[PDB]
C-alpha cells in the first residue's frame, strides 16, 4: 500500500516542491497566480502551471491496483469584462515529463486541437472562452486526451469571486467526480463520467493546475489559485 | 484546539458506539438497516436513527469558535414500487438528548410541520415522497429546524443503486454543501446554503442518520447505511 | 474496517465528549485537573478520572481482527516536597461501564492488590509512591489485571516540568509499548512488552486517565493532562 | 499552513517517487535494499541511500515558523558474524541536492570526520562500527553537522529482526527523538536531545535512509529498510 499527500492553505515564495512552469509566480498575499498581471491588469498571450514536484503512483502493474484519489483547490478568476472572459484554467494529470504546450484555448495542456492517445492527460477545465470546438457558454469539462471535452456542464463565473473545487476519483467505480461551489452565493456544480486511468496515464504521473489568458489584449482575465490540498491511496491486491 | 473523526466501512453486530433507535438494526451484511425489512421486503410505518455516541463540539462559547466538518456516507433506498416510494433519509445534527419523533413525512426529525427555534436541528435530507409542505418531484433538501427545506434541488432515485454522499461545513462563511454521485448512473447532484451552525445549535450535538417508511402499507422502500465517515475540527481562536 | 480518532490541544469547561469521575475539573488555563486543588494546594485523598466518551471498537469477535492503537498526552506532576509525592497517574483501557474503584496507591482503578482477570484493565502507571507491591522508587509500570505491574522501569519525576507521553499496541506482535520524554531536560524512558488485548480485554472499551493524591495530608501532588490524542484502527479481516 | 506526507507498507520496482542513490535497490519482496547482496551474501564496501523526491518544507523565513514532523519505518540489518558488523544505518534530513558523500563509518553522509557548519544535516544513526569517534558499542545517535553524535546510547543488534523506529520532532521545544522497539524480544530504546532544525538545516530539505558495510571482507552485513510513514506540518504563524 502507498499513499502520498500534501496541503498548501497558501504558498510560500520559491516553493522548492512545486514545479512553476511559464508565467507562473506566487504573490505577495501567497497565491500562485498563474497567468501574468502587471500594474494590477491582467495580461493577454500568457500561460502558466504549478506541478506538485513528486511524482504520484496512480496505478501498479506489479500488483494491478489503481489509486483513488481527491484534491481540493480553492480559485480565483477575475476578468475586468466578464464578457471578454478568456482562456480558463484546468486542473490535470499528466506524464512525470510534462511540458506547457500551446496558450489560449488549448490551456497549456494540448499541442493541437485533435484527440490523441500519446498525450496522456486527464483534465478538469474551467473554461470560460467558447472556441470552435465548445459547447455554448462557459462549462466545467472533464478532458481525455484532448480539448474536446468528454463530458461538459454549463458552468457561471462568478468573477472575482472564490470558487472551492473538489475532484475525486473512485477506482472501484472508474469514475471521476468534479464539483465547484462559490460560497458568497452559495451556487454549486457538479458532473462525473467514467475515466478509465490505468488505460489513459502512465503509472507515474504529475499533477497539478495550468491556466491561460486569451491571445487577444481585451480578452483576459487572472487565474489564481489560493490553496490546495491532494490524497492519493494505491491500495494493497485484493 | 479539538477535532473528532471516525470511520465505518461497514457495521459490526452490536456496535456500542453507536446509539440505535426506533427499528434501526445491523444486518448480516453489515449494513445500518434504518427501517424495518422482512422477508426482503420492507415493512410500512417504520421509523430508526442511529447517532454516533460521542458528542461532537462544534462550537465553542469561550473562545467564540466554530468547527468545520466534512461528513461521507454511502446509502441505498430500495423501492419495490417506485411511484410509491416514501419517506426517505436524512443526516442530521441535533442536541446530545436528541430522541426521535414523529414517522412519515417529518421523518423522525420534527413532531410537526413547523418551525420552531427550540427544534436545534440541522438536516440534509433524501425526500422521496411529496407532503403537504414539499416541492413537486424527489429531491435533497437543506433544512434548519423545520422540515419545511430552506432550500431544495430535484433529485432522481437510481432505484437500488449505491449513492455516495458528502456533505461539509465551511464556518467561515457559514456555508454548508451537500452532494450525491450515483457512479451507476454517472449522475450527481450538489446544493450549498448559508447556515449559521453557532446560531442553530447548541454547543455540543450528536450526529447522525434517520430515516422513516410511508404510513400507508403500498408506500415503502427500505433505507440502508453502507459506510461512514466524520471529520470535524474546531480551531484555535484567531 | 473502522478507526476512531481525537485531538485535545487543550481543554474546555464542561467537556460533555468526556465522562469525569471523582474529583476532576477542567481548569481556567484548559487544564484536565484530575486531583483536587484548593487555594494553589494540592488536596491530599483526592481521586479522579477522565473518559472519552466513545466506547472503542480494540477487537471483533465476528472477524477475529485486533485494533491497533497510539495515544499521546502531556501531563504534569507538581509535589510540594517531591519525597513525599503521592500516588501518581495512569492512562487506561477498561470495559465500558468501568467506575472510580479505589483511592490512593490503588490509582483509581482496583478494588485490591491481587490479580484478577474479571477487572478487565490494561494500564500503563506513572507512580510516585512506593507502595508493598511496587518496586524501589518512582517508575513507569505495564498493569495487566492487577496494580502489581507485569514490567517497570525507573522513571524520575521532573516536578512541575511537562512529561510528553506516547502509548502504542501493535496488534501483529501483541506489543505494547510506552515512552515519555522530559523535553526540558532532554530525559527519555521506554518500555514494552507482550499484552494479547484480545484475551484481557471486551470487545469495546473506554479509555482515559485516573489519578490519585496520597491517603496521608502530608503525601499529596497534583496531577494535570495538558493535551491528548487518540488514534485506533481496527483492520479488514486478512 | 504547509503539510507533507507519504506512506509505504512496502516498496514497489522502479519507485519514480525516491530518488536511489548509489548502491540501493528495490527487492523482489518489496524492500529497500540499501547496501549491495551478491549471492544472498552482503557485499562489502557498498554504500546507498534513498530519498523522497519531493523537497519538504521544514522552516520558512517568511512567516518565522518551524516544522514538526513524524517519521516511522521498520528496518532489517542481517550480519553473518555478529561481532563484525559494520558500518550501520541512518535516517536524516539534508538539502535538496544532497548527494552521497564517504563509505564506511562516514555513513555516506559526511565527507570526513569533522564538524561544518555547511553540512547542514541532521540524521539518527544505526551504528554497528565502534570508529575512534564512537563510544564503546553500538549505539543509536544523534548527529548534527557531524559523524560524532550529540548525543547516543546504548543498542544491541538484534540480527536479522526487524527494527521498528519512529523519530519525531518538536518544534515548540526544539527536541529530537528517536525510538526503536524489537517486538520479537519485547526490548525498546529510546533518545532526545536539543536540535534547532531553523539554525541548522536550509528551509526545504530532502529526508531518508542512507547505509554502509565495512570497509574490510570480513566486516560485512545487509541494511534493508521494510516500510517507511512521514508527516510534516508546517503551522501558520501565531
Ligand atoms: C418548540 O421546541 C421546544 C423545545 O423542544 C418545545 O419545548 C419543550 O417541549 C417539551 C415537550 O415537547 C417539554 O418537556 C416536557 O416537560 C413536561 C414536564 O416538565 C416539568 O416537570 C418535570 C417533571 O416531569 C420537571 O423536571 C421539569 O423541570 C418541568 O418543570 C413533561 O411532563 C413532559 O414529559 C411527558 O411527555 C413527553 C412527550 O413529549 C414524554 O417523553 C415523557 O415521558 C412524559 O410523558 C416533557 O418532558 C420531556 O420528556 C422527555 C425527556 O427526554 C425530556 O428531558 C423532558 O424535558 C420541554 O420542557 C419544553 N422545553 C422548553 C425549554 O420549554 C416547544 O413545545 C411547546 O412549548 C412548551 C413550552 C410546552 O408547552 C410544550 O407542550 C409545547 O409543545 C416547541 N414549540 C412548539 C410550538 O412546537
Ligand atoms: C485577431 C486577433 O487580434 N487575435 C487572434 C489571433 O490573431 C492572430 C493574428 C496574427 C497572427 N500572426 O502570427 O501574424 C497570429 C494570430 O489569432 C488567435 C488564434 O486563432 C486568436 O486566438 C483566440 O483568441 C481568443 C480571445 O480573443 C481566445 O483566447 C481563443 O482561445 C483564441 N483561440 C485559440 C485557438 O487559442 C486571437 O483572438
Ligand atoms: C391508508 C391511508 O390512507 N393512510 C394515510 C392516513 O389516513 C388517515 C385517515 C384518517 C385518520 N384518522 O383516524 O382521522 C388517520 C389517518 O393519513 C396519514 C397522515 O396524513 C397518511 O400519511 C402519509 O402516508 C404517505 C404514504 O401513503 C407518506 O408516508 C406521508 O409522508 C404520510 N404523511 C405524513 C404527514 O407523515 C397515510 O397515508
Ligand atoms: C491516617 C493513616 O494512617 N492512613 C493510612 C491508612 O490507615 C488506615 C487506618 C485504618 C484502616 N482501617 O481498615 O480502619 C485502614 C487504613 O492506611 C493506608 C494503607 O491502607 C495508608 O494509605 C497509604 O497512604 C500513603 C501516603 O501516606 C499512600 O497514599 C499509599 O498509596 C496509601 N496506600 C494505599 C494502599 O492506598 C494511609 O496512609
Ligand atoms: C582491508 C582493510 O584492512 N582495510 C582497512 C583500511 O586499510 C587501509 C590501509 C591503507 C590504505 N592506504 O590508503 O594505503 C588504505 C586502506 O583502512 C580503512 C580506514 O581505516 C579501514 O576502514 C574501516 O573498516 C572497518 C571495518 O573493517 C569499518 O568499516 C570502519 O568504519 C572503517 N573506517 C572508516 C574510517 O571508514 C579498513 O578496514
Ligand atoms: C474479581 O473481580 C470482579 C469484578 O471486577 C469481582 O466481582 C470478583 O469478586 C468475586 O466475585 C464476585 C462475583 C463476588 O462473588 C465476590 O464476592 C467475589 O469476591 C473478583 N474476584 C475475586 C476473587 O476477588
Ligand atoms: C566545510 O564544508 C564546505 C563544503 O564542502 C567546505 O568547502 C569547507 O572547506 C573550507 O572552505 C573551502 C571553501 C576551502 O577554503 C577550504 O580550504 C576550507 O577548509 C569546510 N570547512 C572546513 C573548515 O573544513
Ligand atoms: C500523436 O502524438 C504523437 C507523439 O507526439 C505524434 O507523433 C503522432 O503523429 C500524433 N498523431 C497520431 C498518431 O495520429
Ligand atoms: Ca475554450
Ligand atoms: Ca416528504
Ligand atoms: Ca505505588
Ligand atoms: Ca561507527
Ligand atoms: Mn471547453
Ligand atoms: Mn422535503
Ligand atoms: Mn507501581
Ligand atoms: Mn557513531
Amino acid at each position: 500500500k502507498e499513499t502520498t499527500s500534501f496541503v498548501f492553505t497558501r504558498f510560500s515564495p520559491d516553493p522548492q516542491n512545486l514545479l512553476l512552469q511559464g508565467d507562473t509566480v506566487v504573490t505577495s498575499s501567497g497565491h500562485l497566480q498563474l497567468t501574468q498581471v502587471k500594474d494590477g491588469e491582467p495580461v493577454y498571450s500568457s500561460l502558466g502551471r504549478a506541478l506538485y514536484y513528486a511524482p504520484i503512483h496512480i496505478w501498479d502493474s506489479n500488483t494491478d491496483t489503481v489509486a483513488n484519489f481527491v484534491t481540493s483547490f480553492s480559485f480565483v478568476i477575475d476578468a475586468p469584462n466578464k464578457a471578454k472572459a478568456a482562456d480558463g484554467l484546468a486542473f490535470f494529470l499528466a506524464p512525470v515529463d510534462t511540458e506547457p504546450q500551446k496558450p489560449g484555448g488549448l490551456l497549456g495542456l494540448f499541442h493541437d486541437d485533435r484527440h490523441n492517445k500519446s498525450n496522456h492527460i486527464v483534465a478538469v477545465e474551467f473554461d470560460t472562452f467558447k472556441n470552435s470546438w465548445d459547447p455554448e457558454g462557459t462549462h466545467i469539462g472533464i478532458n481525455v486526451n484532448s480539448i474536446v471535452s468528454r463530458k461538459t456542464i454549463s458552468w457561471d463565473l462568478e468573477n472575482n469571486e472564490v470558487a472551492n473545487v473538489v475532484i475525486s476519483y473512485q477506482a472501484s467505480t472508474k469514475t471521476l467526480t468534479a464539483s465547484l461551489v462559490y460560497p458568497s452565493s452559495s451556487t454549486s456544480y457538479i458532473l462525473n463520467d467514467v475515466v478509465d486511468l490505468k488505460q489513459i496515464l502512465p503509472e507515474y504521473v504529475r499533477v497539478g493546475f495550468t491556466a491561460a489568458s486569451g491571445l487577444s489584449k481585451d480578452h483576459v482575465e487572472t487565474h489564481d489559485v489560493l490553496a490546495w490540498t491532494f490524497d492519493s491511496d494505491l491500495p494493497d491486491p485484493s
